[PDB]
């Protein structure tokens, strides 16, 4: 119903080819690639083929064959098994859209399924052990959430029309799913807890071990258990002229033309803060 | 003879079927379907067919299939890699009995195998990244365990009669394996000390990132590294009426007929307010 | 790559002309090391003509668990594919990284290695799966991400790199030693280490679970919490003194059954090699 990664590449990348599994396929991957041919990849060449590695370590195995010097990034080969893996182009994970050279772990892709997010930025780098989940309920006798596996349709309505007005928002009802902004880093065994945020600015900082219970502003960098404000990567002059210029919106080309201004914080507020 | 949970819901719900195994069958699954009947899912039918998905993206893709449409969960269906889901059904992971429509992930699975663990209530819910593990000795020259497949017999001996004094209970030798409650909740990144914990109380929540290191309270509210209490989720009354009441162990009957009294706390004092 | 997995050693080590036993499914990568082998599909395996791979843990359990496997040793005789960070009973390369004897670690670890974040582990640390040991990214220019660095051309990635390589702040671990992970040390789970600001854990250091490790740990000190700090020392000044010098960690096995009393007792260590 909701294309995959690799369904999202195939349609702006492989332009007629045959698809060369590299790689065990997966009942999941065999789905995926009914519409179009496909083999046993041997002999492969990017004229004609394009290489879907299944696993990891399968494209690890790819990456180190001689054959696999022509083939570039994305437009000519993708790994089957990375959802949060980043793209050069915006894609969609489970509906939510993640910007260009954006990755993340199961975790998150499980976060966006669960319809606890409804964006991430660009060029955001969140290290694949993150975790964001809602809070259950906390307003009731039971906490368990496999209960409602046990109730009837009158014990669920109830159930239901009590979550519904819970302005603490189990499992994420009645509040807008969380944005996670462009340039944002998130370290190490982190936790966004998906009832009470609804904002990751952008350019935050998320540092490793950081249980994040509420928004964090943009640029801020927030540490520890919970996490508190630790100090803000700009001042507040060059935080707006940030969110104004939108740099991470920024063409390929532009990127480029102006890499002195990315690289010095100092000469982007020079030409772009008045 | 230890049961994976899928010969478990076989034994219980196979009822004569075949096993129509939907993904790439491993050893550890052969080995699991042996007192069984089985082949390679084509055309299922769940009047005749079991369908054993092997991994996670297999039950993704079975029940994308249009054939899996009357399959029921557990009943006529399960994910053989994931011996951490919950059951309708009290079941046993690792010889540990886990109540009803309680689930956690491979972590501890291991501790329920390491023997880390003497039940798992009902109706509990743990992250798949909580760690439950215990302490090496600490008080040796050295802390590492692997260091013992360097021990000869008699070196064993001598290093595994220490462990057995130490009232700090290395690798949890000489305590009893940890209860956790029912009603239970767990979040992300969490751990508990299997050395200095034996008991997660019924209806405790452990908050994400906390560092368990000792007993939680029943429906205790512990955060922060180490874990400390934060609040009691109840009254001290209600707590002790909730431990007399065990609504965990309520038929599915009874959590329908008395769910008004699940969804409200007022209610339930009001109910089972003279025991 | 040019670097050979632990697999790889450890056939070059002990398979000594035999023919390779496969249990489980092979992957296209495992197929890849056993190329130069004969090899074919675990069936009948007799440890004088074959050697067991077994391609999972999965796999491992299983084949533990099968009465074939009563006759093979460990390393000697078998071994996990997908194990690059467990023990062996040798030292060992984890891509460019010196591994010390009965010395663990998950696969957070194994790319930590591979990123150039350690220059060695020691012998018989015992390293949780769950550890996490990464860099900070840059924090002195507009961006904190590192893959925009994709749509850099030349000229612009070559003003990055220089940037990158002025910084005392040693972003990408850039301008540091790797860190050094000493011998005997112990790291519980959902630890963290910046691979930034850290280039040692010294020998018989413990760091607690949930630790966030944000600067050196001196030899046997023992650091909890966010951030880390010293609970303790395990030893006294003078025999973490001794410890330094004798490095028993270095010892051979009979060594190591020799002076099991003093590995036991530090109290004895401290008589026999404390001068
Ligand atoms: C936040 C971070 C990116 C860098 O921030 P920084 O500028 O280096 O911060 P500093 O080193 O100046 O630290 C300043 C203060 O913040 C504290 N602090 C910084 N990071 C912290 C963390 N993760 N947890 C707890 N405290 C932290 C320091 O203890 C110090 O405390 P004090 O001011 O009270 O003495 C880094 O610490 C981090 O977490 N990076 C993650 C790397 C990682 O996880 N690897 C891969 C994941 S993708
Ligand atoms: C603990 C929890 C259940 C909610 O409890 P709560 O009482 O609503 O928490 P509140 O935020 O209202 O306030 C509680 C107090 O403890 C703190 N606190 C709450 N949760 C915390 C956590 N996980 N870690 C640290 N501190 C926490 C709050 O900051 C506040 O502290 P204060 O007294 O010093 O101001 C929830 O925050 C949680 O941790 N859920 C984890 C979600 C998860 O990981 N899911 C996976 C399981 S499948
Ligand atoms: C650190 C550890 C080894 C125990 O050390 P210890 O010498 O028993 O220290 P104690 O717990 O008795 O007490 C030391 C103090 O520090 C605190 N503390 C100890 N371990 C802590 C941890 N991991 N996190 C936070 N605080 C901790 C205690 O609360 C205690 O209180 P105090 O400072 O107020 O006195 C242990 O707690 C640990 O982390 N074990 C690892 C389990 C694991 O994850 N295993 C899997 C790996 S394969
Ligand atoms: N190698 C060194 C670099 O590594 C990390 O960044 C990497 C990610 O690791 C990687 O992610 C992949 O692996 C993750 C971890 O398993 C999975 O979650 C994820 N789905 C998967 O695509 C992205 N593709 C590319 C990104 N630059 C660090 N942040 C970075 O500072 C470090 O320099
Ligand atoms: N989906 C939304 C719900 O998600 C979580 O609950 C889920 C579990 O995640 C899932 O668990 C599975 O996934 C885990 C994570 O990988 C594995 O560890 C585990 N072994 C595996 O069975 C259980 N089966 C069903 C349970 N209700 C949250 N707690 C809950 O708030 C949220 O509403
Ligand atoms: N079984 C109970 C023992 O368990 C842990 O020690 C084990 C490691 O778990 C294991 O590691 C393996 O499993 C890890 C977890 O997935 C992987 O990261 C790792 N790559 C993989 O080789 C090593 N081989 C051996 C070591 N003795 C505890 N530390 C120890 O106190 C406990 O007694
Ligand atoms: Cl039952």
């Amino acid at each position: 119903g909701m294309k995959t990664r690799l369904e999202q590449v195939l349609e702006r990348y492989l332009n007629g080819r045959e698809v060369a599994v590299w790689g065990v396929p997966t009942r999941r991957l065999l789905r995926a690639l009914k519409p179009f041919k496909f083999h046993t990849a041997d002999r492969v060449d990017p004229q004609y083929h394009y290489v879907v590695a299944v696993t990891d370590d399968d494209l690890t195995d790819f990456l180190s064959d001689e054959q696999s010097k022509s083939f570039q990034y994305a437009n000519d080969y993708l790994t089957f098994d990375d959802e949060g893996g980043e793209l050069p182009f915006e894609r969609m994970c489970f509906n939510v859209p993640v910007g260009r050279q954006t990755y993340f772990g199961d975790g998150v892709v499980g976060a966006c399924e669960n319809g606890y997010i409804k964006s991430i930025g660009q060029f955001t780098s969140i290290n694949g052990t993150a975790e964001i989940h809602a809070n259950h309920q906390l307003n009731m006798t039971f906490v368990s959430d496999d209960i409602q596996n046990f109730f009837n349709e009158e014990s669920m309505a109830v159930f239901q029309e009590k979550l519904r007005k819970d302005p603490k928002h189990p499992y994420a009802y009645s509040k807008e799913p969380m944005t996670i902004g462009s340039d944002v880093y998130i370290g190490a065994h982190a936790f966004i807890n998906a009832s009470t945020v609804t904002s990751i600015g952008d350019g935050a900082i998320i540092g490793s071990g950081a249980v994040v219970l509420e928004n964090v502003p943009p640029f801020a960098v927030v540490v520890g258990v919970p996490a508190r404000i630790k100090r803000y990567r700009f001042s507040k002059e060059m935080i707006e002229t940030l969110l104004r210029v939108k740099w991470w919106d920024w063409s390929i080309e532009e990127i480029n033309e102006n890499v002195d201004a990315l690289i010095s914080p100092e000469l982007f507020m020079k030409k772009y803060g008045s």
